[PDB]
């Protein structure tokens, strides 16, 4: 890709025997892009963060509502169904979810790098 991507490592919350993300997603190749307020258009099938739990591990790690998730623990998230995205995010054996995300505001980090 050409866009600026940020690595966001989130240690999942724990509740009993469950691990909780502390954030929610929308999108997927099998979903109607219009159900997702963050899809750029009818052709945008990406996975986007739709909610971020206040004070949770996602918020602390730098995750923002509207962020586009490009990768989850090494797995590409650019062209997957919503269910496939959900699975990569909720692996019980993975206490940490390492996301590669992007947002409009990160693009200037490149300007600043140059001066």
């Amino acid at each position: 890709v050409t866009a600026v991507v940020q690595r966001v490592e989130i240690h999942k919350l724990r509740q009993g025997e469950n691990l909780i993300l502390g954030f929610s997603i929308g999108g997927g190749i099998d979903q109607d892009p219009s159900q997702n307020p963050f899809s750029e258009d009818k052709t945008d099938k990406g996975i986007y963060v739709t909610r971020v739990s206040e004070g949770g591990p996602a918020e602390i790690a730098g995750l923002q509502i509207g962020d586009k998730i490009m990768q989850v623990n090494g797995w590409d998230m650019t062209m997957v169904t919503h269910d496939q995205a959900r699975k990569r995010l909720t692996k019980r054996s993975e206490e940490v979810v390492r996301l590669l995300v992007t947002r409009q505001s990160l693009q200037k980090a490149v300007q600043q790098s140059m001066l």
